[PDB]
């Protein structure tokens, strides 16, 4: 109850700016999203250029305000195909000073992979489901179902 309320007390603060996925060799915008992907109760869509499926390491940019502190903001995020998990990503940010603003650049590096699904096959399929925590407090939960255009 008291948790409730300071989870919708943070939620009512945050507010994400952007995403942006990169190049992480070349600095280069592949994508930018400018919806506020952090909002709970609707399905955001992403319409991501096919060409991510190639690249050989994608960072991921989210620029975020919070006007309440977090001990430790992290993500859970769960990548669903046709309803079931095909793979799952952590990325913990850390302490945010209350009424920041904050450019948070995340990446997995890992070999780069020669044998993917087609875009035709993942394009409308895929769902990922966002958890927003500060530390073990559920802030929010998001969910984005992916194109590949
Ligand atoms: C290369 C990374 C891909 C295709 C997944 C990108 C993620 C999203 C688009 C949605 C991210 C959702 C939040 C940050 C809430």
């Amino acid at each position: 109850s008291a948790k409730d309320e300071r989870a919708r007390e943070i939620l009512r603060g945050f507010k994400l700016n952007w995403m942006n996925l990169r190049d992480a060799e070349t600095g280069k915008i592949l994508w930018q999203g400018t919806e506020d992907l952090s909002v709970p109760g609707v399905e955001h869509e992403a319409r991501v250029p096919k060409k991510i499926l190639k690249c050989k390491a994608v960072s991921r940019e989210l620029n975020f305000s919070s006007t309440e502190q977090m001990e430790k903001f992290r993500l859970e995020q769960k990548v669903y195909f046709k309803g079931q998990c095909l793979e799952e990503w952590f990325f913990e940010f850390g302490f945010v000073i209350p009424n920041s603003t904050n450019t948070w650049q995340s990446l997995i590096e890992a070999a780069p992979e020669s044998q993917m699904m087609p875009a035709s096959v993942l394009t409308g399929n895929v769902i990922i489901e966002t958890k927003f925590f500060d530390d073990d407090l559920l802030v929010s939960t998001s969910r984005v179902r992916l194109f590949y255009v």
